[PDB]
């Protein structure tokens, strides 16, 4: 039994170039609603979507035989450190910071994920507050309940 | 068990039961004034409501990080059917009716909506006349005006 | 039996390779070109990006023809279409001159026959050039190493 797990986030192309990242999350395909292009893949590109602006949102059901291969998330949000395409991502009185200078238009719809490999949160854009960079997200409480974070002066990406 | 979609309808409690419903649309908070007992929403709960006795209806604009999130309502009311919690609800000569042994107290404040997902009226109550049974409800016309029907001896759930 | 590994195919030349190793079919991502088998050349596969594969399940009738891997890697001796190879601190290499484009998606095989590691690239390092490969730990976890200045075959 090999286990090979195979990438869950593509990027989302137009005018011939990478305008952002959707990705698959708990059977379910995400896109930033801001974000305009068509994902690099066949299949996905041409699922419908249900839109949420709330959320800044789009998404839709993935084929079954994708159902298996997407990430799990998780509400589980300590303070501490996590992980995205950039590397560490810091989560502390509620918001995921990140190091100055990384992060910019391009990146909306990378996923965050802790230690297990789970998806924390979705980014929608950010913007620099001093030494680090504070980021815009779409992220779960415990009910399951989807929440939309905004930092102030935030640009979308 | 990521929720995408926030009600737009919530129960009315009384002496631990549902009592009724209330349900935003076009931004207002709706609840039959026939109805007491206290909104199972803290927020909702609390806003000060405006009186329409000639409608049996209480209403009050809902705060804006909510006005987004409402049913979004219509006066296009074709002959054919629309839905409720209950099912199936058909509409004809002016006016709504359910199979038998559906709707009793506790269903007043409900919205019937149409396949668009749009509010086409609201039910006050209703009365059994054999095998279907006919609602009250409160529906909306041409000019946005608010009109109330209910059938023969009717009564309020 | 005997074909496991296929060349794949660019403009005529072979840019490199694929092989099936545990019922799925292995291909290099950096590589492009058509697999030289219909059967194989026909399967739709999904990006591995951090191997730097692209993969695909092989159907059932073809699970037991294929390539039989293994974590095992003790300090030894392994080979490989171009001759010997040597395993020692977690890295393969081979002799100096050895190995280049279109030897991407080759595989490396114990004395038993079974696929230890795929070539992703290599960087000569003095008399042995060390390679860029996709393995196995004991825990059929999939692993990739890649040498510094490594470059893509």
């Amino acid at each position: 039994v090999m286990k090979l797990e195979s990438d869950k986030t593509f990027p989302i192309m137009l005018e011939g170039k990478i305008n952002g990242y959707a990705c698959v999350v708990g059977g379910k395909l995400f896109r930033p609603m801001h974000v305009e292009g068509k994902i690099d893949n066949d299949v996905l590109a041409a699922l419908k979507t249900k839109k949420a602006s709330k959320y800044d949102l789009e998404y839709a059901d993935v084929p079954q035989n994708m159902r298996a291969d997407t990430f799990k998330y998780t509400h589980e949000k300590p303070q501490g450190y996590y992980s995205w395409h950039h590397g560490a991502v810091q989560y502390e009185n509620g918001r995921f910071t990140v190091p100055k200078g990384v992060g910019a238009k391009g990146d909306s719809g990378r996923p965050i994920l802790d230690n297990q490999g789970r998806v924390v949160a979705i980014v929608l854009g950010g913007v620099n507050e001093g030494s680090r960079t504070a980021l815009s997200v779409v992220m779960w409480n415990e009910k399951g309940v989807t929440v939309k974070y905004t930092p102030e002066n935030c640009e979308q990406w």
